[PDB]
């Protein structure tokens, strides 16, 4: 029993624990800025954190041990003026101008500055931003007027992706961060996988804006502008008004697009539905053909980065079916018009999704036949969340509706793909159906869920077995390859998501702020909306979707061969 006394009361315990977790752990309030993903800013800490502890003086809570005969004030004189202080300096640094900024409903300095009354010593009113904002990358932007300086955005990095493409720049004698060499980071290693951006306390760092691709085809009277979510979006955007976490919004959602003025509301889980068709014959015709294996996934365009940028050797392995998104768009130019009357090139197609990397997939060159482009605009569901409340939508009370058919049904295949191992999920369930000629009734692949960073299962195929991983986050994938786990065995389809818990926890998603993340599991919280519509559809194997059925009958044809093979299929050649 360690005997501590925190603000005169009195605490035994055995932990062996920082002064902040312990406090955190008792009700107790101390303030914290850099610490994040368990670290702080190693060099430049913050100091927000500051405690006093009596025989020793101002500690940072956040990396101090307790101790046995510890006496511990949070919240003395000298304490606060030192944190007030601390605060004071980044507003030197800070343009405080909260009316317009795309963080202005939850800050974490804003939130500071109010608690301590904090203030500058000479307000920071730059009256030139183009110095201080990049706004090059397809998926990412900087404002620097914003940044603290934190290295939240460094850490994150490195411990998601282990690629560093986040740095530290020295930049005209000023540290700024930034990708390596100050370059844009499309033209670096860099993913887009947006985590730096998640990890962000302020709005220094922020998606790539489409809201103006959005606005304009809206009002445009000869274009007809669909949209259609990702299948974490109705598992997250909630949080955004109000509702707390792992709240099911779907039938909000498809009410808050029409009163936006969408034209047709789809959803990206009728492409996902598309992707396993398309994937599970290739995996199928790959078991026939001997290989060659593994087959990777190649749904994250983060990962396709990663692959591009540290694996090219593994191009020619991933699987050639576009992904949901850009499955689903290319369909929209070509089946929406044969069912519908409209003209290809008035088809405006608008997705919502929780990542930035989605928005370079989609502006990638090749991704458009007949010069009409799979997929217009890409907003993050961040930036859906900003729409609804410009517009003045009452989100939280709205009725339910459902979505238009044609390209909106879903099966609960579709409906996993957002939590880490659910495209694995959803590919087994249609690739043992067709290579076994079989309607198999045991569906459920619970050995590739969850949140541990790699995962394995053995699977028989047709009475032969098949060796299958599911890579959940960047990092983990360097892990595989540079361990040689990848050679403890044949591998024959090989799940890759680059960010840690999939797409619930993508770079586009609403901001959790750090305590909330202590005591909420978010990525498992929103991946279990996803199952449990899963649980509670009648189809659950996606070549059972009816409306996408009908639509390989009367237009596609067979999966992986005629027109499906040859335009709703991509390979990368570098
Ligand atoms: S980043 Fe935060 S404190 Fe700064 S202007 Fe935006 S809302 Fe205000
Ligand atoms: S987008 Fe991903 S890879 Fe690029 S700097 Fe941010 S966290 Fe790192
Ligand atoms: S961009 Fe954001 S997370 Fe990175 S150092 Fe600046 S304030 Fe911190
Ligand atoms: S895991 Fe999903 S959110 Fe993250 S980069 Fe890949 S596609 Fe985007
Ligand atoms: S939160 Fe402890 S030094 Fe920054």
């Amino acid at each position: 029993m360690k005997t501590i006394i925190i603000n005169g009361v009195q605490f035994n315990t055995d932990e062996d624990t920082t002064i902040l977790k312990f406090a955190r752990d008792n009700n107790i309030d101390i303030s914290a800025l850099c610490f994040l993903n368990n670290c702080n800013n190693d060099i430049n800490k913050c100091e927000i954190c500051t405690v006093e502890v009596e025989g020793t003086g101002l500690v940072t809570a956040c990396d101090t041990l307790i101790e046995d005969g510890m006496i511990i004030n949070t919240n003395s004189d000298a304490v606060n003026e030192k944190i007030k202080s601390r605060i004071s300096q980044l507003l030197d640094i800070h343009e405080f101008k909260c009316g317009p900024c795309n963080r202005r409903e939850n800050c974490e300095f804003l939130k500071l500055v109010i608690k301590y009354k904090a203030r500058a010593s000479k307000p920071f009113l730059p009256k030139d931003k183009t110095e201080y904002v990049d706004e090059r990358s397809k998926s990412l932007t900087v404002d620097r007027t914003k940044c603290l300086l934190c290295g939240r955005c460094v850490n994150a990095c490195g411990k998601n992706t282990e690629t560093y493409a986040m740095k530290f720049l020295n930049k005209n004698g000023k540290t700024i961060i930034g990708a390596e060499d100050e370059k844009c980071f499309d033209d670096t290693n860099c993913l887009l996988c947006g985590q730096c951006i998640i990890a962000c306390p302020v709005a220094a760092l922020s998606e790539k804006s489409h809201m103006d691709r959005v606005k304009n085809a809206l009002n445009a009277p000869e274009k007809h502008v669909i949209v259609a979510m990702a299948p974490s979006v109705r598992a997250s955007i909630g949080e955004l008004f109000n509702m707390g976490f792992g709240v099911d919004v779907t039938g909000k959602i498809y009410t808050a697009l029409r009163q936006l003025g969408f034209d047709k509301i789809f959803d990206i889980n009728f492409g996902a539905d598309m992707t396993i068709m398309e994937e599970a014959t290739e995996l199928v015709q790959r078991i026939e053909n001997n290989g060659p294996f593994p087959m990777f996934t190649s749904c994250c365009p983060g990962w396709v980065r990663q692959a591009e940028n540290y694996y090219p050797e593994l191009l020619n392995n991933l699987s050639s079916a576009k992904s949901p998104q850009q499955i689903f768009g290319t369909a929209s130019k070509t089946y929406y018009p044969s069912i519908s009357g409209l003209d290809p090139k008035n088809v405006f197609t608008v997705t919502v999704m929780p990542c930035t990397s989605k928005k370079f997939e989609a502006d990638r060159p090749q991704m458009e036949k007949d010069g009409l482009r799979d997929i217009d605009a890409v907003i993050t569901t961040r930036e859906l969340a900003k729409m609804i409340k410009d517009a003045k939508i009452p989100f939280a009370k709205l009725e339910d509706s459902e979505a238009d058919p044609a390209m909106g049904e879903y099966s609960g295949a579709g409906a996993i793909f957002g939590a880490t191992g659910g495209v694995m999920e959803a590919a087994l369930r249609s690739a043992k159906d067709f290579a076994e000629n079989a309607e198999l009734e045991d569906i459920e692949y619970k050995q590739v869920r969850g949140l541990n960073g790699i995962k394995e299962a053995e699977v028989e195929i047709n009475n032969n077995k098949y060796n299958v991983a599911v890579i959940n986050g960047a990092s983990n994938l360097f892990k595989f390859m540079k361990s040689g786990m990848i050679n403890e065995k044949q591998y024959h389809f090989i799940e890759v998501m680059a960010c840690h818990g999939g797409c619930v926890n993508g770079g586009g998603q609403p901001h959790v702020n750090p305590k909330d993340l202590e005591k909420v599991d978010i990525k498992k919280v929103r991946a279990s909306v996803l199952y449990n519509q899963d649980e509670h559809l009648s189809k659950r194997k996606s070549h059972e979707n009816t409306a996408l059925v009908k639509m390989y009958q009367n237009y596609f044809g067979k999966p992986g061969e005629g027109r499906a093979h040859e335009i709703l299929h991509f390979k990368y050649k570098k």
